């Protein structure tokens, strides 16, 4: 339509040439044959979805739609797109323009073209499409999630959803390591049942149709054995269990040393180095081998600005082909600024890989983590070409934080988190999304009281509110406008949290009713606490006890729940108000 919808991620030049058109009913498609097969096939499906035909013959001044790679002699393409072009882009990369009755979409290499092919689909609204000049490439070359975490893992219609997923948000990455996968980690020897198989080659087949890399993580590091005829049989054992999935069509490869207490580096990369050479060089069309080492967060790896001995060891003997992942500064931390991925870069010697602990919440699960990307430097890049997040066991609410990853890692120089972060709720969630913002808002801060801490600040401008409101009465000013504008909030709370429960999906409300509750009982505590300001203003002690026990039996409840949400603003905003003693003359 004339105004051009929300993308994700956010597209590197657009610009507007035009004022809109409406996309006939049936279309002239022209490349189809001659243009990448998995871009041609999405093309199809959405073509597909939303009642629009294909012409079989051509022309009734419909709209035509010209596909294609830079590479094929195409000349309806080079006139459709008249001067701007793909050639020159980074591989990824595409061109698209839509002008006056034509769209041309134009790709790098194949990649490109589904990717193009994806902003197409994000264009189109109501067959409306707005008039653009498009051209578009990665910040970061490798972009996903590893899905790393403790806990129940996905399903595996969980992660067929979520590859389909990563596709459409262009995400090109995807690390099969859960923890407690037996086949993975705790019994990482025996190869996978003959069953379990079938569920590998759609994972595969899946991600070979949205360009994403499939790649297959092992954690030999419980019982692994290195020294004599021991390590070699344990050696063997890798290759085989790696060449079972090359056999049905893995190329990417992932070996882990995270948590385990062996702390022998020249071991473990030796594994590696032997791995490299005689599995990935030996194959040919093995993507770079994966690998975190023991030390894995910069309090781990580094002392006074120096490696550690392990990492010392372990740097110097890993090859300069493997790909090297860290977490940041810290296991779970607020950020990464630039200058931690220098240092970290520095003792490596080459481009790092992010594993980045958000929206994960193994080690602290009554909380949801559901906002964006925060804390990651906007030159990034500069050090790291490889960034995943490590999400929740929960895999559709995981999406949120996992939008904003990919506008993040596909545009960095222009990411927005809260912009980003109000995108991947509206394009997720429809008419619930005002709604799903209300109460995400809430549960966007993770902070499990001791190592793990990370994420936008729980409904800041909330907590902006209740600050002003302590020290407007503080000062024994005028609060009543204030105070009524806080009651509005908290009503609106807990309504959004009731449209929730009753319109949210079952596959998103399986994974939050508890939080939902958890926010109506804390918003009804917030409510009972400008109740118990009113009536001291008022110095009605009859109207404040009645208060303050219902306030503080929500925040009890809350207290002993499972769920955690807004522990800095809901919840503790009950115990301000319990401590504030508005009577003191
Ligand atoms: C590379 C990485 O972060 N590995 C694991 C990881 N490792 O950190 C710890 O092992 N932390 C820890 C160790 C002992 C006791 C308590 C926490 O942290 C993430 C957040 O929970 C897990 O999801 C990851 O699988």
């Amino acid at each position: 339509q004339v105004l051009v919808p929300n993308l994700n991620p956010t597209p590197e030049n657009l610009e507007v040439v035009g004022d809109g058109f409406k996309i006939t009913s049936s279309i002239n498609l022209v490349g189809e044959e001659e243009a990448d097969e998995n871009a041609v096939n999405a093309l199809r499906e959405f073509l597909t979805a939303n009642n629009i035909e294909i012409n079989s013959e051509n022309d009734p001044n419909s709209t035509t739609l010209i596909i294609g790679e830079v590479d094929d002699d195409i000349p309806e393409l080079d006139e459709a797109l008249n001067g701007t072009t793909a050639e020159n882009l980074k591989e990824e990369g595409y061109a698209l323009v839509s002008n006056d009755g034509k769209i041309a979409i134009e790709g790098k290499d194949g990649d490109g073209t589904f990717y193009g092919v994806q902003t197409f689909k994000q264009l189109v609204k109501e067959s409306n499409i707005p008039e653009v000049n498009i051209t578009d490439y990665p910040t970061v070359s490798a972009r996903g999630i590893v899905e790393g975490f403790y806990g129940t893992p996905w399903t595996h219609q969980d992660r067929l959803d979520q590859i389909k997923f990563y596709g459409e948000n262009k995400l090109n990455t995807y690390i099969y390591a859960p923890k407690d996968d037996p086949y993975h980690r705790e019994k990482w020897r025996e190869p996978y049942p003959e069953s379990e198989m079938q569920r590998m080659q759609e994972l595969i087949n899946a991600s070979a149709e949205n360009k994403v890399d499939f790649v297959f993580g092992i954690s030999p590091g419980i019982d692994i054995r290195f020294d004599g005829d021991a390590g070699e049989e344990d050696f063997n054992h890798l290759i085989t269990k790696a060449e079972s999935l090359y056999d049905m069509g893995v190329r990417s490869f992932a070996i882990y040393w995270d948590d385990i207490q062996d702390k022998s580096a020249a071991k473990h990369a030796q594994v590696l180095n032997r791995f490299n050479e005689e599995f990935v060089k030996a194959k040919g069309d093995v993507k770079p081998l994966i690998t975190v080492p023991t030390e894995y967060d910069t309090g781990a790896m580094v002392s006074n600005g120096q490696p550690r001995a392990y990492t010392r060891i372990f740097a110097e003997t890993v090859d300069p082909s493997i790909e090297v992942m860290w977490t940041g500064p810290g296991v779970v931390t607020n950020e990464i600024p630039l200058s931690d991925a220098q240092l970290i870069s520095g003792i490596y010697n080459r481009n790092m890989a992010v594993w980045w602990n958000y929206p994960v919440t193994d080690y602290f699960k009554g909380k949801l983590a559901l906002g964006p990307m925060h804390g990651l430097d906007k030159g990034l890049n500069q050090y790291v070409d490889f960034f995943t997040v490590n999400p929740m066991e929960h895999a559709e609410l995981s999406k949120i934080s996992i939008h904003t990853a990919a506008d993040y890692s596909w545009n960095m120089d222009n990411y927005d988190y809260d912009k980003a972060w109000n995108r991947a709720i509206d394009m997720l969630y429809g008419d619930l999304a005002e709604d799903m913002k209300v109460f995400a808002n809430h549960s966007t801060r993770m902070d499990n009281k001791t190592w793990a801490k990370s994420g936008r600040e729980d409904a800041p401008e909330l907590r902006a509110k209740m600050d002003e409101l302590w020290n407007k009465l503080s000062s024994k000013e005028d609060a009543s406008a204030l105070i009524e504008e806080l009651y509005g909030e908290f009503a609106r709370m807990e309504e959004a949290c009731n449209n929730l429960k009753a319109n949210l999906p079952e596959v998103a409300l399986e994974e939050c009713s508890r939080q939902l509750d958890e926010l109506i009982t804390l918003a009804q505590g917030d409510k009972a606490s400008l109740d118990m300001i009113v009536a001291q203003l008022n110095e009605d002690t009859e109207a404040y006890e009645s208060a303050k026990e219902i306030a503080q039996n929500k925040l009890n409840t809350a207290l002993s729940s499972f769920a955690v949400i807004s522990e800095k603003v809901a919840q503790s905003f009950i115990q301000e108000a319990l401590s504030f003693d508005l009577t003191l003359i």
